């Protein structure tokens, strides 16, 4: 299984902090939006990832994150030249998914609760269909909407019902089996002028392989859309990290504890770092 993080878009919301730049380079209390994402990939047990921005802004991602080698994994970028749709993310990665399983998260989007990482990877790890992840939330009709039946299987999915079937949005994480590629290259764009990841996932309900998983009210899927709700994000993140002195979104901790990296390499990783607290922090689970 491959990744993709789609984490362009021009965030004209929350402008002026996207004056310059993207969305997904600001704070989420402690570390930068996009690492959230980027430790459900890599939780997943996910190694080769890509990563698809603005023009100006997938260098800035780069430089950020690197090539991924430090994580033991592959970090890769490509440019997405306007922001035509979610499903646009398997066209722009045709090249670097090949042949293989990939799945597709939001740059935007944080997950956090108990058992996710048990979710994430027996999503990661099936051969056929598509897992799709759906959540309860006030307003379902600003989403995505997943309609289910009393054994969890999917009935119906509609991308921003006048009417939601439902009260569960379909969630910006998504993993996918090959066929992904070509059902991208064959949907066309909608009413709003984007290739609609829901018409993806139309398509793998039509095949009987739309597989949902639920995420209950102890799991977060929390919104950075606005200032109000990123400042919410950032302060929900700092009441768990505080009390526990655990991290949430560590990528050098998960790097370790999934065996991507050793504990000598951790190590090596923390001790430039130890003159601030998340360097600290690395060095203290080195000791765990
Ligand atoms: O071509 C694009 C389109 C969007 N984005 C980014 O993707 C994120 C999601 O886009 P957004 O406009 O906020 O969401 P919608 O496209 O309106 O909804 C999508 O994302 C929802 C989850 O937030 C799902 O429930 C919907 O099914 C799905 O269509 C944002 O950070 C965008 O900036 C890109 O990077 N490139
Ligand atoms: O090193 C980690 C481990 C986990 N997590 C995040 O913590 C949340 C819970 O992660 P898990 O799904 O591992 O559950 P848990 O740790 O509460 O339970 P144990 O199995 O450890 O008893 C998930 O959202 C996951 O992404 C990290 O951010 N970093």
């Amino acid at each position: 299984m491959k990744g993709i993080i789609l984490s362009g878009g021009s965030g004209t919301r929350l402008y002026p902090l996207t004056k310059v730049v993207s969305k997904q380079l600001l704070p989420v209390y402690d570390k930068p939006m996009v690492y959230y994402p980027l430790s459900v990939l890599m939780l997943a047990g996910i190694k080769d990832i890509l990563i698809i921005s603005t023009p100006e802004d997938t260098p800035r991602f780069e430089q950020l994150l690197g090539g991924g080698s430090e994580l033991g994994i592959s970090l890769s970028y490509a440019v997405q030249s306007s922001p035509d749709g979610l499903a646009q993310a398997f066209i722009i990665g045709e090249e670097f998914i090949g042949d293989d399983n990939v799945a597709l998260v939001l740059g935007d989007n944080i997950f956090y609760g108990h058992g996710f990482t048990e979710l994430l990877q027996r999503a990661a790890n099936r051969k056929s269909g598509a897992t799709i992840f759906g959540y309860n939330v006030k307003d379902p009709q600003r989403f995505g909407v997943v309609e289910f039946d009393e054994k969890g299987k999917v009935i119906s999915i509609e991308e921003k019902p006048e009417e939601p079937k439902s009260s569960y949005a379909v969630t910006g994480l998504y993993f996918y089996d090959n066929r992904v590629v070509d059902i991208a290259k064959n949907i066309t764009p909608s009413a709003r002028g984007e290739l609609e990841i829901t018409d993806v996932n139309k398509a793998y309900l039509e095949l009987g392989e739309l597989h949902v998983e639920l995420l209950g009210r102890g799991f977060a899927w929390l919104d950075t859309g606005t200032h109000e709700s990123l400042l919410q994000a950032s302060q929900f993140i700092e009441t768990i990290e505080k009390r526990q002195s655990l991290k949430v979104a560590c990528l050098e901790e998960i790097a370790y504890r999934m065996g991507y990296i050793s504990r000598e390499q951790l190590i090596k990783l923390a001790e430039p770092l130890m003159k601030n607290e998340y360097g600290q922090y690395l060095m203290n689970l080195a000791h765990r």
